[PDB]
């Protein structure tokens, strides 16, 4: 038994990782088969962060110029080009360690893990949930930047998430892989907005029956409701609504342990008004969102295969 | 900015783990250069686990037997020795992913990455702290067994932890890789008996200066006292007592953050009788043990150099 916030394993992703130089700046990079993806913030001048003109700032660019480094190896980087905020590079060597790898652009709600680097080494790995106003709260320090956010279900790297900027509120933005950021933000060290960070319902039930599983009932108390009832309050304390398309996702722990989603929501909706709060539910004093109905499945039980 | 509960990136070990079998059953092992390690309940069958005799159980098992597996290409295990609740096997081929490796048999408080593993592949990466009675609150299902657990401070696998049992409580223990268990348990499937789980006093405190790096301050008070008074409260709280010796391991955040150990001791006082409780420390409603000083140097700043 047991429940852990855990992270996938990060050797596949390890081997993917260098350090980035140009003008000046160094930040992280990402290299698979023969390219290196990295923030284009990296072309940047320090007054240039509060205003960037990045077709012009990079226009100049040396090419034969961006310095790559990798342990031992310093990539000849041959040539360059800018997919939306990050750079792509066509170096001279292809990385023999790139692995199965694909690119997602996950939704709101979705975790992944996130292997935080600096000067292009790896320093840890956490389990991170992106925020329905599309900002993580991570841990990320001075040339975190060029940091990856992954997966690997099964067969290995869904890569989801490079870390950008760190917001004047204390959260963090990026992008997905070809460049596109998540939310509401440019890479400009200005004014920025992001929405009210809600929390997510579907995930906080998932986690309810985690805790069933493990040996948490306490929660679970003689009453219920359909889900308009629920919505209704779900919403006054700021949790997203719940759709069918969610309880649909919480079937197969509904067949686990014999508890209507619907039953659920019950005690939710008390917990809400009266019962969490420090009897703890899996030794925790708040509700926790940042597992989905499929990490639950995963560990729990769903772990063999890949 | 930020604060995450992270573990050590995985990948060293990863290129370690190993799928053994005996008599039947099979669980995880540890290959480093050409040795594998395991528990020594891998040879038990059954009934066995409930009175074993491992002595006798041993004696007979074919050497030439014990399959271990890993990837594509199975081991063929020579010959076998068992060392205190592990066994060592010197099989035919060398690791050669073996890195810059040592043991390590840490002491209570002390905090490690667990690598879960089933059927020996890697299923998740979590960061856990060696309780005061020598357990540990885990994740592990059924095949977990020969699991480990690992630092990487700078230089590599400081391995301290391999998985044993699930005690009937639901905490897990294990031993060093050595063979000696931590605390008073056995590998026999029966009654047993860990201590009272004390907090980790100094650990906490290390939080609470991590959280005014991270910008908390409203729990710093205008109290104060020596450490006696504490003690004399942080007992009754059941909290671990405060020794001049984990003063000194506290200096250095004392001297980042400008703030006394005994002053932070006064706002724990108070937040024991009157503070915590639901405006949370670093998003958390609880008093999080979990981190060293250690933890919090590393992360947080002092993290470069490996
Ligand atoms: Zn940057
Ligand atoms: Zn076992």
């Amino acid at each position: 038994s047991g429940f852990r916030k855990m992270a996938f394993p990060s050797g596949k992703v390890e081997g993917c990782m260098v350090q980035v130089t140009c003008g000046t700046t160094t930040l992280n990079g990402l290299w698979l088969d023969d390219v290196v993806y990295c923030p284009r913030h990296v072309i940047c001048t320090s007054e240039d962060m509060l205003n960037p003109n990045y077709e012009d700032l990079l226009i100049r660019k040396s090419n034969h110029n961006f310095l790559v480094q990798a342990g031992n190896v310093q990539l000849r980087v041959i040539g360059h080009s800018m997919q939306n905020c990050v750079l792509k590079l066509k170096v001279d060597t292809a990385n023999p360690k790139t692995p199965k790898y694909k690119f997602v652009r996950i939704q709101p709600g979705q975790t992944f893990s996130v292997l935080a680097c600096y000067n292009g080494s790896p320093s840890g790995v956490y389990q991170c949930a992106m925020r329905p106003n599309f900002t993580i709260k991570g841990s990320f320090l001075n040339g975190s930047c060029g940091s990856v956010g992954f997966n690997i279900d099964y067969d290995c790297v869904s890569f989801c998430y490079m870390h950008h900027m760190e917001l004047p509120t204390g959260v963090h933005a990026g992008t997905d892989l070809e460049g596109n950021f998540y939310g509401p933000f440019v890479d400009r060290q200005t004014a920025q907005a992001a929405g009210t960070d809600t929390t997510i319902t579907v995930n906080v039930l998932a986690w309810l029956y985690a805790a069933v599983i493990n040996g948490d009932r306490w929660f679970l108390n003689r009453f219920t409701t359909t889900l308009n009832d629920f919505n209704l309050v779900a919403m006054k304390y700021n949790y997203e609504p719940l759709t069918q398309d969610h309880v649909d996702i919480l079937g197969p722990l509904s067949a686990q342990t014999g508890i209507a989603v619907l039953d659920m929501c019950a005690s939710l909706k008390e917990l809400l008004q009266n019962g969490m709060n420090g009897r703890t539910i899996l030794g925790s004093a708040l509700l926790e969102d940042e597992f989905t109905p499929f990490d639950v499945v995963r560990q729990c039980s769903g772990v063999t295969f890949q």
